[PDB]
């Protein structure tokens, strides 16, 4: 009865996979960015611009704590930066939707800096993941992997 | 020969005012979010989402240091958030384009939401801009009027 939480970079297919999982499992699907924006009454971008990252993270940390009180399992897609929270593992079973950076950017040079930055972020998702899903085979292939792990 | 640095919330009119100052003073205009986005090749929103705020703020901190080395004064419009940087005040003379919450919101929606929480946090954020401002421009009453205020303070 643990929430299934999908983490990873924006554009990795977390929302599409969350909807498919909720359908396969007959469970409700939640999106943390959607909930924060709906409550605060500003878009995620507007929240960052007008109220700042620290306030966004506060709404996010508070929402994670709130969703943990829900005993019924939900599927939960999350925004890119959620992995900075200490309370993230704790929310439920986490899945890193692992996509090669090259595909992500279409949707990086060993000797320049940006690659290291993307690698460090990946290292954070992996550190916070119960399971790593290979996203390269597409949505149905990712679904199969998730279902097999939880079964 | 100090840079004229425009700070404030998104939608306050910083971009239009910067262009107008640039024209009036015959100076070049720079935008710090545009510089960062152009270099990284990701929108600001995309940097926060893909690389996180610590990285974004690192790019921004570095850029302020680099712009300080420009001798020739530029008008510089800045992103929300920039005032978090200890190195910001020294980049040049800062102008806070002050708006109230209701005006900001009005400019953004171009009624059932409870904005009480956002308002409370916004009012606290304003003090950070005020703290970091050489001058406060009443950004409630029109571009030309704002321009007039800035020109008078600098002249």
């Amino acid at each position: 009865m643990q929430h299934l939480v999908l983490i990873g970079f924006m554009g990795s297919g977390k929302s599409s996979l969350a909807q498919e999982l909720g359908l396969a499992l007959k469970l409700e699907v939640l999106d943390t960015d959607m909930i924060i924006s709906e409550r605060v009454g500003l878009s995620v971008r507007e929240i960052f611009e007008e109220l700042g990252e620290d306030n966004f993270r506060m709404f996010e940390k508070n929402l994670i704590d709130e969703l943990k009180t829900l005993k019924t399992p939900h599927v939960i897609s999350t925004g890119g930066g959620i992995v900075m929270h200490e309370n993230l593992k704790g929310l439920g079973t986490t899945f890193y939707l692992k996509m090669d950076f090259e595909t992500l950017i279409k949707r990086l040079n060993n000797l320049t800096q940006a690659k290291e930055l993307f690698e460090k972020r990946q290292a954070l998702y992996e550190k916070n993941a119960s399971f790593i899903i290979d996203a390269r085979g597409g949505l149905n292939n990712s679904l199969k992997q998730v279902l097999q792990f939880i079964a």
